[PDB]
DNA sequence: CCGACTGCGCATCAGC
DNA sequence: GCTGATGCGC
DNA sequence: GTCGG
């Protein structure tokens, strides 16, 4: 990308912030300001015309300065030695270990994915499924795969009750080649805002997923939220594909269109569009639009017939999926 | 200067 | 058990 | 770490 030991280096002290420091503002300020950097269409010259990007400041702007002079950040460097730091950032890219409990297994002695797979019992379950899944996780799912998987969802959700409607939402619906996870939308007639005449509903389409051998293990579930890994059929004398993770998000049906616009991302964006929310007196959820009274109390949902009547209500013009890559 | 920073489901724990 | 806070990942 | 008022 045209920036992109930039946006690396800025990313990089991210998660230095948030693994390490646990200051999860300023994790949200350098993911900010990687974000805007990374959609800026020109290669930067210099601090001070970053600085001109909102969420950029005189901090960041000194340490492009250094990156763009020497190709590295002093500081990123000694971090990158520090093995405290070191174990921390490794230990939280397993699934279900964040920051405190990666600061807690080195406090025990417990640093390595050696360590991890000795000590298996001192994992919860979801830390456990991240540690078996840790090298599959770290795989991309090319688009092809995802069509194959969008597919098997579809078609096994309609076996249950063709009423259900489920959509495949994160970075696949903006029409990326490639996806981290499969993010899935599911509604049904049964469930509303209003009512709720049917139980189990999330339920069954996991057993279901389940039944065929698509959902192997499941991190967490609940009645409208599932977390778990799936894994597409393999052919004879095939290597089997890597297991995948999934999400599946039980929405009220009257609701579909906040639902789809906040599983439909990208984060960065959902946060950008909130806060401009906010600006605008309005709060924005995954399940409807309100106005904040003058006490700062959010009011009663307005109406959603469409995903650009949420943008209207905030005076933003519309952007359709592939333009909110953030 | 400095208060606020998007918004939330599920798992886990402490206190009662 | 309930309620609330925290951790985690979305 | 950044920023609006
Ligand atoms: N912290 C957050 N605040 C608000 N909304 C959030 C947040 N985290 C995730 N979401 C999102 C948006 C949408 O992408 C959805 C999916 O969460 P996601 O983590 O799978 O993101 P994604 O856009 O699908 C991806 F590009 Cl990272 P991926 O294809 O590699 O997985 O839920
Ligand atoms: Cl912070
Ligand atoms: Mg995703
Ligand atoms: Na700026
Ligand atoms: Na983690
Ligand atoms: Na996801």
């Amino acid at each position: 990308t045209l920036n992109g030991g930039i946006t690396d280096m800025l990313t990089e002290l991210a998660n230095f912030e948030k693994n390490v420091s646990q200051a999860i503002h300023k994790y949200n300020a350098y993911r900010k300001a990687a974000s805007v950097i990374a959609k800026y269409p020109h290669k930067i010259k210099s601090g001070a015309e970053a600085k001109k990007l909102p969420g950029v400041g005189t901090k960041i702007a000194e340490k492009i300065d250094e990156f763009l002079a020497t190709g590295k950040l002093r500081k990123l460097e000694k971090i990158r030695q520090d093995d405290t730091s070191s174990s921390i950032n490794f230990l939280t890219r397993v699934s279900g270990i964040g920051p405190s409990a990666a600061r807690k297994f080195v406090d025990e002695g417990i640093k390595t994915l050696e360590d991890l797979r000795k000590n298996e019992d001192k994992l919860n379950h979801h830390q456990r499924i991240g540690l078996k899944y840790f090298g599959d996780f770290e795989k991309r799912i090319p688009r092809e795969e995802m069509l194959q998987m969008q597919d098997i969802v579809l078609n096994e959700v309609k076996k249950v009750d063709s009423e259900y409607i489920a959509t495949v939402c994160g970075s696949f619906r903006r029409g990326a080649e490639s996806s981290g996870d499969m993010d899935v939308l599911l509604t049904h007639p049964s469930f509303t805002s209003e009512s709720t005449k049917q139980p189990k509903l999330l339920h069954q389409v996991v057993e279901q997923l389940q039944k065929v051998h698509f959902i192997t293990d499941t991190l967490s579930k609940g009645e409208t939220k599932f977390m778990g890994v799936c894994q597409l059929p393999s052919k004879n004398d095939e290597k089997e594909y890597p297991h995948r993770r999934i999400d599946i998000r039980l929405i009220p049906k009257d609701q579909y269109y906040c639902g789809v616009l906040y599983f439909t991302g990208s984060d960065i964006f959902n946060k950008n569009m909130r806060a401009h929310a906010l600006e605008k007196g309005f709060t924005i959820n995954e399940y409807t639009i309100r106005p904040l009274g003058v006490t700062g109390v959010a009011g009663e949902p307005l109406p959603v017939d469409s995903e650009k009547d949420i943008f209207d209500y905030i005076q933003w013009k519309y952007r359709e999926p592939k333009d909110r890559s953030e």
